[PDB]
């Protein structure tokens, strides 16, 4: 078989990052990345792309551009993983063996589970920031919005960036107020959750925003059908099975149901639910000692965000390093994550918490306040540092800056 | 080859729906896809694990429950292409259907617990969910001398969610009926935050937990079993990263469960791998000639054989009015039953619907530990299961309840 010392599944955020970090541990020539996509995206920025504040093109680079120099890019898809034989299968009908494996295959979008999707996106008035094919469709729907209901959905599955489905809603509201349309929009959030956020500090802040801006939130409603030709939407009452609700929309933002990538759903590396079964503290796999997981594909009980990835990568670097010297790992991931909640074209509530869903703010000021400093950080500084220091391997936890600021 | 009605699975719902479709389209236009030689009445496995009933009485050969004239395709579904109205089996066949009844059950995932299924080669450890492990429960109960008796509950959907604690109450009876109670620390370690999701029988069960010195540790999910050293490892779901290693003199495993693998990636599933059916008619939300019944579905009620029975009546009506080009009208209420065995002598029969609210068949109060409910669970339901339900003649308990009120 073809064989690499370190094999990285996925060339997204965690993939590129771990590969960059592993290049400096083992030599670039002994690292390989398996990734089908030719484009690598900083998906956070799609929130502002859907709101017309930032451009799609800037969100991407060619996968080759961000592959660390001298690392092998296997442009293919993983189709099987045999951890007991230390190998994987690709759609090129190859078998690749590894000495260590890093699984960084992200999370899967499942638009097709909504009846009438992905087909309905050929019609106007409907967008979704979660896909390169539908995000500008959000923005165009927001521009063409003239009058009616503007509906934002949140599914009954795990998601990545759980704040983004409401982020776009706040931006849509502010777009309406800055264009003389606010009076003719009835803005609805139909979420599958029972609360507006999981960390009470920011939940309270967002709630105050909901009240002070005439926003309607319907809990335990889940979108199950779209009739785009009729500009209608169908939601189910999770609290009372059997009940559906057909409602007309002038603008619709879909957050699709999500799941572990089909290849993992049946893989021996998954837990029962499909995710990479990793030790919660070291990111080493619970059953295969030479396997590691990072990012959205894992069962790390925390938010699936790229900030989480960055913190994780620092932990996993140390985990793998010491495992290689046959010592027992010591450093422990704390669950750090962050949702920079965009509440307007000029304001972000920077939410940062840990495994215990308690605040863990980096800065000494109160980040539950709508701040301009935090908006500029989300829209301009983070994308730059993503390309130029996170993907080169030099951004981990913000624990040091958090201590540095106190 | 082609069939008017194709049923995927020869367990409870499959056999039931196949019996029901035979009287609709003729036996010659029905077929059951199933790989097992044996069909089990899994509910009684609870009493087998307590040594009250026998593992042989709990199953029969699959041939013996197939309705006469219905084709038994001894294979396993390997692919479902509903957009072409076909499936692929592991003997490399492709089978076309006009209508599809997906009745594939739930899948046991013992291998997600490190140390399993291998550790069942050791004593002091059993599990009532598997025909290969249910008699080990009984022996672990007999062999018991001194220490902790641990009963687990995973962080997955499960079938008969009351069963994991049933075998605990039974074990507590056994220990008292053998002079061993005084030297038995009986703990239930659950992923869940509640003993039971319906307040009326929860409260009943909690009085029993208090009156019999049973401790319940919530949000503790088993993740490792060292049968060699008779240790179990739990993760604290309330404190990610936190674990706890516990020695056992008896370990009863409820394994993580999930949709069957063939469904997990199938276009008929929702994002979580369950058959994505209408919650009232059991017709598929996106494929109008596909239907689902039982554990494999996403029906938001308890995966139980009792739920199958009520579902099978509604599914029967739903499929008949569709063949007649009419829209379905009768709606499933979410009925399911859990006959909570609370000893060798009593049973708290929980019956409820979609609203997690009690929907009892009998006029008296089923929160109470009743002898009659034990003999129903232990002798009648098995008899009625083989003799009415698998033949298509038991469905909803709607009228029986209306009768008694
Ligand atoms: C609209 C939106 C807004 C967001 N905003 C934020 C934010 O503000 N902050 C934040 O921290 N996060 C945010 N995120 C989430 C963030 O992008 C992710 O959490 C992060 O990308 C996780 O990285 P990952 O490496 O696990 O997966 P990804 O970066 O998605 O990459 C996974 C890769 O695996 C590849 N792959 C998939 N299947 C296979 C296969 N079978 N074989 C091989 N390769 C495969 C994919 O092609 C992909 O390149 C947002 C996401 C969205 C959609
Ligand atoms: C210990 C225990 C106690 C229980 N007690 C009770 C109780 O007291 N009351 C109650 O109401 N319920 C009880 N149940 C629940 C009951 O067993 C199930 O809910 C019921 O059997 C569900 O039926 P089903 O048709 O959905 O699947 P099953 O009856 O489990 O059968 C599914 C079938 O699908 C087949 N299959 C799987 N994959 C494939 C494939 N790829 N291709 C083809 N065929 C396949 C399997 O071989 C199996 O025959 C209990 C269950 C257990 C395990």
């Amino acid at each position: 078989m073809n064989h690499y010392e370190v094999l990285v599944l996925g060339g997204g955020s965690g993939g590129i990052t771990m590969a960059a970090r592993m290049k400096r541990k083992v030599g670039a020539e002994n690292v390989a990345i398996v990734e089908p996509s030719e484009r690598h995206f900083y998906q956070p920025i799609w929130t502002l792309v859907g709101a017309g504040a930032k451009q799609l093109s800037s969100s991407g680079r060619p996968t080759a551009s961000v592959i660390p120099s001298g690392v092998e890019w296997i442009k293919a898809r993983v189709t099987e993983l045999n951890p007991d034989k230390n190998c994987i299968h690709t759609d090129d009908d190859e078998k690749i063996s590894y000495r260590y494996l890093i699984i960084a295959l992200g999370i899967q979008l499942d638009y097709e589970k909504i009846k009438g999707l992905p087909e309905g996106f050929a019609h106007p008035k409907i967008g979704s920031n979660y896909s390169v094919k539908t995000v500008e469709k959000t923005w165009k729907a927001l521009q063409d919005f003239k009058e009616g209901n503007a509906i934002f959905t949140f599914p009954n599955t795990p998601v990545k960036c759980a704040g983004a489905p409401q982020k776009i809603m706040y931006l849509s509201e502010a777009y309406f107020r800055k264009t003389g349309k606010r009076s003719k929009a009835n803005i609805i959030f139909n979420t599958s959750l029972g609360a507006i956020f999981g960390v009470k500090k920011y939940a309270d802040a967002l709630q105050e925003i909901i009240q002070e801006r005439n926003l309607t939130v319907n809990y335990k409603k889940n979108l199950i059908e779209v009739r785009a030709d009729k500009q209608e939407a169908v939601f189910e009452n999770l609290d009372k099975p059997g009940e559906t609700q057909v409602i007309s929309y002038e603008m619709l933002h879909v957050t699709p149901p999500m799941s572990p990538p089909d290849v993992l759903k049946t893989s021996p590396v998954a837990d029962a639910a499909g995710w990479v079964d990793v030790d919660k503290e070291t990111l080493q796999h619970r059953r295969y000692p030479n396997v590691f997981g990072i990012g959205d594909c894992t069962n790390l009980p925390t938010s699936k965000t790229a900030a989480a990835v960055a913190a994780q990568s620092g932990i996993l670097d140390r985990t793998i390093s010491v495992i290689m010297k046959n010592q027992t790992p010591t450093k422990k991931y704390d669950g750090y994550t962050s949702c920079p909640l965009v509440t307007g074209y000029n304001r972000v509530i920077l939410a940062e918490f840990d495994y215990k869903a308690e605040p863990l703010e980096t800065f000494p000021f109160d980040q539950s306040k709508e701040r301009l400093s935090m908006y500029l950080m989300k829209a301009d500084l983070m994308p730059f540092l993503y390309w130029n220091m996170m993907l080169r391997g030099y951004w981990g936890g913000p624990a040091f800056l958090r201590k540095l600021f106190h």
